[PDB]
């Protein structure tokens, strides 16, 4: 047992290279079961693990001193020791996997293989991973495997994951990306550069950014193979020199306006139905960089004309409503009077329309001149429009799209008509845009739009019940009326096994509220509401029994369960009540529960994003747990009858934890006093994690409750600090974190010893290297408000951030953020308060 493997292990010295020709298989075989082998690898057959690597090339590349079969062979047998697949092994999964690199005359064999490798091993660390280079030194150099080039992204990942690293100013690969760019294949995940370029992005100089660009754009622009890597092309200046074009403007940039000339044909490029201009919704957010780079009217002449050129300026045209506000007034006729022409007559026009519409809509807000002409014109057109009056959908866009030239109200025809919401509860709301009483002219339209309103009988209109409401002026006629009217359907409808969940019915819940209640007084009628209240408790305890499946509908029933209130505020503030008070033992337990009965029970990135994966995407099932836990936050929202239950959920969610870490997750959804352990959950979970993840990023929202709350009063801190533990301490791999921690400062009063009440000195600290300054933002709090001898302190402090800033190529003019904007952002704190010493420091000006 003990030496049994260490017998094959022995064995593997005699299936080292020369007479390995059986007993690797037979290792393979004794790997085949290998019992309690990576117990024993937990144990002692790591070095066994190990020795697969160790012996394994010693059977391997030493038998390796045609039929590459073997190395795949032997790949197999170390995917078959990897195939222990409980196993980690980072070691060799680094030394072997440096020993998968070419450089370790290969197989390739680890091209998925590592990317197989990637997914655990990723999560715990790099390191250099430097090889990413060599892997970018691999790539760069001359055969196919299209496998490296998004696996460069893995790379990217391996620096844009955990790594708090960057250089080469990526330029080994941006070297060979033009390179690439002369001529090539393989680019779209060879592509991932531009992930790594946006990656790379980090608090380096735009610049520093900006060479390649139009560097691969022409010779870009020459193929359009996959227009994935052409948008995965279409995106980075379109954000990065867009950062570099968003700001000279208030701060090549014309090569870069020439290298968007290139762009503004390549809109004529485009082939495609609205596709073309559908995957140009990028190119239309591209659009917008030519927005402003002046060309609007230029683009109203290339609107000169066209059955899917309509479409074009069309699409172009929203972008232009869109990528910015301030086109022409001048040219709002010139689109007008284009506009007016177009948008009328098509099937197709009704996008035009739409976008007329929104253009209209657009138009709006745009202000500061006015002849009404056009809007005359849109007056008439508002009639020319409501004229069509005929549509599937855009019009429901297109109604209110028209009405901002307000929001006639003849169309309240068709208001009180709406059956025939989504322009309603908009256009309502636009008709109730009017006034409280205004478009109510007739006095049948408000049943007229009840009855409007017994179409969905829209969960879009959440608040729009008092919306729908606005017309009262405590004339109360109609009142009732509606209010029995789906309570009949209410009852009318009323069946277990019937569909269309109560959800939507619940919705008119507080609708009542939604008059009264936003204009006991809300209590009277709660019977009228507790019908609901039944309602309510029709459908809760089925699945709540059932752990069955179709729920999702109940999930997605139970998603409005997510009708929250959390501050003070009337309306949904008059929710409150009419949800807490309203369901005060109904699912209490019978939800709760539920919870503890959910108890028990492309993606390439995620190899190192497993973690990622582990942050996210894993389970639909107790998506609804978590629905519930969001109708279960509701407990808490609820905590400011059957409270305890939130209690008890708490205390449940104490029992420990890996799904659970969406339930971590809700450890933070969070007496308050009695709830320290709460963070104790973090205690070990923290603990846990040597957190490659942003899983503390959470920590912050509850910090933020250990803020809410922070003897019995004590460790929470105790323990935060090893939150800041979690960080000091770490003094290191942010690249994220402590933003939060920032925020942790909020009250103020070895190893933790300094910070407490104080920690600035981290804030301190937290000036020179970041996304820059990522933490300059944390200066706002930093005295804002003070005592005297704090402000003193703080002055103290803010000259020590006035000596912080002593520390700090560019990085200059990352110190110009860097010490510099950070220090005028060290101003921006003193731009608060008093205890000025004001320029005092702008002597350091």
């Amino acid at each position: 047992l003990v030496l049994n493997d260490l017998l094959i292990c022995c064995r593997q010295l005699e299936h080292d290279r020369a007479t390995e020709r059986k007993k690797e298989v037979e290792k393979f075989k004794r790997l085949i079961r290998d019992p309690e082998t990576i117990k024993h690898l937990d144990r002692d057959a790591v070095f066994r693990f190990l020795q697969k690597y160790i012996q394994k090339e010693t059977e391997c590349l030493r038998i390796a001193k045609k039929k590459m079969q073997e190395i795949s062979s032997l790949v197999k047998y170390f995917i078959k020791c990897a195939n222990r697949r409980a196993p980690r092994l980072k070691c060799q999964e680094l030394l072997n996997y440096i020993m998968d690199t070419v450089k370790d005359s290969n197989i390739l064999l680890k091209d998925i293989l590592s990317v197989r490798k990637y997914w655990c091993e990723i999560s715990q660390q790099q390191w250099l991973e430097l090889f990413s280079v060599y892997f970018r030194l691999y790539l760069k150099p001359s055969q196919d495997v299209h496998r490296v080039l998004v696996a460069r992204i893995i790379h990217a990942v391996t620096k844009g994951c955990c790594s708090q690293t960057d250089g080469l100013n990526s330029k080994f690969l941006d070297f060979f990306s033009k390179a690439i760019q002369c001529a090539r294949q393989e680019k779209s995940s060879s592509g991932l550069n531009h992930i790594l370029a946006a990656l790379t992005i980090f608090l380096k100089t735009l610049a520093v950014n900006f060479r390649i660009r139009v560097c691969e754009l022409g010779d870009e622009i020459l193929p359009t193979l996959l227009y994935i890597w052409t948008q995965h092309r279409l995106n980075d200046s379109l954000k990065e020199v867009i950062i570099e074009l968003f700001q000279l403007q208030i701060y090549s940039t014309k090569w870069r306006s020439i290298l968007y000339n290139l762009y503004d044909l390549l809109v004529n490029e485009i082939s495609h139905n609205i596709a073309v201009k559908e995957n140009l919704i990028e190119l239309m957010a591209d659009i917008c960089h030519q927005v402003f780079n002046p060309w609007l009217q230029i683009a109203t002449q290339l609107i000169s004309k066209l059955s899917p050129l309509l479409m074009i300026l069309s699409q172009l045209l929203p972008q232009q409503r869109h990528g910015e506000r301030t086109p022409y007034v001048l040219r709002c006729l010139t689109e007008v009077a284009l506009c007016q022409d177009k948008r009328s007559n098509l099937e197709s026009s009704q996008k035009s329309d739409l976008l007329k519409l929104w253009n209209k809509i657009w138009c709006i807000t745009f202000r500061g001149i006015s002849s009404e002409q056009i809007q005359a014109e849109n007056f008439g057109l508002l009639g020319a429009i409501i004229q069509g009056s005929l549509v599937e959908v855009d019009r429901e866009f297109w109604k209110l799209f028209t009405g901002s030239a307000c929001r006639p109200a003849v169309c309240c025809l068709t208001l009180a008509l709406t059956t025939s919401v989504k322009m309603g509860i908009e256009q309502n709301m636009c008709e109730v845009n009017r006034s409280f009483s205004l478009k109510e002219s007739i006095m049948k339209w408000l049943l007229f739009y009840q009855l409007e309103g017994d179409l969905e009988n829209f969960p879009h209109l959440v608040l729009e019940k008092i919306l729908v409401s606005l017309t009262m002026k405590n004339c109360k006629a109609a009142m009732n009326f509606f209010q029995s009217v789906p309570e009949c359907e209410h009852h009318q409808k009323d069946k277990e096994e019937l569909s269309f969940s109560e959800v939507e019915e619940l919705f008119l819940q507080t609708t009542f509220d939604k008059m009264d209640f936003l204009t006991f007084s809300v209590h009277q009628n709660l019977k009228e509401s507790l019908d609901r209240c039944l309602l309510g408790l029709s459908e809760q305890l089925l699945n709540n029994y059932s752990s069955e499946i179709t729920n999702s509908e109940t999930l997605v029933r139970c998603s409005r369960l997510l009708v929250g209130v959390l501050g003070c505020y009337c309306y949904m503030g008059v929710i409150a009540e009419e949800e807490a008070y309203k369901s005060e033992l109904f699912q209490k337990a019978k939800s709760l529960m539920q919870c503890a009965g959910e108890s028990i029970t492309a993606s390439f990135i995620k190899k190192p994003f497993d973690r990622g994966e582990v942050e996210s995407m894993e389970d639909d099932t107790n998506g609804n747990l978590m629905e519930v836990e969001d109708q279960s936050s509701m407990n808490l929202f609820n905590d400011y009858s059957q409270s305890t239950i939130g209690a008890i959920n708490p205390l449940a969610e104490e029992y420990l934890a890996a799904d659970i870490r969406r339930k971590l997750l809700m450890l933070i959804d969070s007496h308050l006093h009695m709830y320290l352990m709460l963070l104790k959950e973090l205690p070990g979970e923290e603990y846990p994690l040597p957190m490659e993840d942003v899983l503390e990023l959470l920590k912050p929202l509850s910090n933020v409750c250990s803020l809410y709350r922070r003897c019995k009063t004590i460790l929470n801190h105790v323990l935060h600090v090893v939150k800041n533990l979690g960080q000091s301490n770490m003094d290191s791999e942010n690249t994220r974190d402590a933003q939060g921690q920032f925020l942790t400062v909020i009250g103020a009063f070895k190893y933790i010893f300094s910070v407490r009440m104080a920690l600035v000195n981290c804030l301190k600290t937290l000036l020179e290297a970041d996304p820059y300054s990522k933490w300059a933002i944390l200066n706002v709090m930093g005295k804002d408000f003070p005592v005297n001898e704090v402000f003193t302190q703080f002055l103290a402090d803010n000259h020590h951030q006035v000596r912080m800033l002593a520390a700090e190529s560019s990085r200059l003019l990352k110190a110009l953020p860097l010490k510099l904007q950070q220090t005028a952002f060290e101003n921006a704190y003193l731009k608060a308060q008093e205890g000025m010493r004001e320029m005092s420091h702008s002597a350091e000006n």
